């Protein structure tokens, strides 16, 4: 089997991507953001706090009739970005662009973090991470795409983002259409649970290849591209007036700039990021200050290779039985 389905921004600046996703018979179609650094399905629900929901769209297991309460299971998750949630989980059946998964775990929230209830746009997480960072209790479950593998034509996702526009996921096969080149492939290290792989370097611009291993995760929730303190310096070096800005919370530059590239290494291979998927647009309405897309990862304890890396490329997340990653031009 396979599936294919589209993600959409949620907004002007690529802050995430939603993907629809049949829950429930009848199919409840809830907007999910696709998350390859975690590994929980969660959903905006009938159960959730009210005073949590603005907007969202809500699954009530109670209208369908292939939900089944998994009795005594709970969940409890916390985000990189300080946002969490927590609930009870049911059965259900779940589709991505065509492909079914019954009986898989949906965790319905009951509490929410205000950073969820004030983004209307997204209607609960997928994770695509490895299902041993699974957060329910007493009996840990299994992602969407460990449940759906042995059936899938082969044992892979992809995911196409773009930039400022429409992109895909895909599970089971390789478009071939959708990348220029060829697909680099390279280790991954499951050992914390995600996607992790180790960059062979970067170039700022068209400055020279500076070749030096970069461990980090690619993870398609995280929206900038977060890296060791010194690439980051060496990067915004190169932009008259950028500034790394305590109270902002990062690196800000002028809106009048041109940003310059990034290159980060694949192997021998070379992805590139334009400068402008690098802008991320004014800290706040009306200001000429705008936040960068490439951040310092000092204090996370982990790089990060988020949307704005991502979607520079056509990205092949391979969990044959020894998982790796694949990345191509497009």
């Amino acid at each position: 089997s396979t599936g294919s389905a589209t993600t959409t921004p949620i907004d002007s600046l690529d802050d995430a991507y939603i993907t629809p996703v049949q829950i429930g018979t009848p199919a409840q179609t809830l907007n999910l953001d696709f998350d390859t650094g975690s590994s929980d399905l969660w959903v905006f629900s009938s159960e959730t706090t009210a005073s949590e929901v603005d907007g969202q769209t809500i699954y009530t297991p109670s209208k369908s009739t292939t939900a089944k309460l998994l009795s005594g299971a709970t969940w409890s998750i916390s985000y990189g970005d300080g946002s969490s949630s927590s609930g009870d989980v049911y059965t259900d059946t779940v589709s991505v662009g065509g492909l079914t998964v019954t009986g898989q775990a949906v965790e319905s929230a009951k509490k929410v973090s205000s950073s969820f209830t004030e983004d209307s746009t997204i209607d609960g997480l997928l994770g695509l991470a490895f299902s041993t960072l699974n957060t329910v209790s007493p009996t840990q479950q299994k992602t969407f795409f460990d449940n759906a593998k042995a059936s899938l034509d082969s044992p892979v996702f992809t995911a196409d983002l773009g930039y400022h526009a429409p992109g895909t996921y895909n599970f089971g096969f390789i478009d071939t259409t959708a990348y220029t080149g060829s697909i680099t492939y390279t280790a991954v290290s499951t050992k914390q649970g995600f996607w992790e792989w180790t960059s062979t370097g970067y170039a700022v611009g068209s400055g020279t290849f500076k070749s030096t291993s970069i461990d980090g995760i690619a993870d398609t929730g995280t929206t900038l591209l977060y890296l060791p303190a010194t690439v980051v310096s060496a990067y915004w070096a190169q932009v008259s007036g950028a500034k790394s800005s305590s109270s902002v919370g990062g690196y800000v530059f002028p809106c009048s700039a041109t940003l310059p590239s990034f290159t980060f290494g694949v192997g021998s291979a070379r992805i590139v990021i334009p400068g402008d998927y690098i802008d991320f647009g004014p800290i706040s309405t009306g200001s000429s200050s705008c936040f960068g897309g490439i951040q310092s990862s000092a204090g996370i304890g982990i790089n990060i290779f988020g949307d704005v890396a991502l979607k520079a490329a056509f990205v092949v997340f391979n969990g044959a039985t020894t998982p790796t990653l694949g990345f191509a031009s497009k």
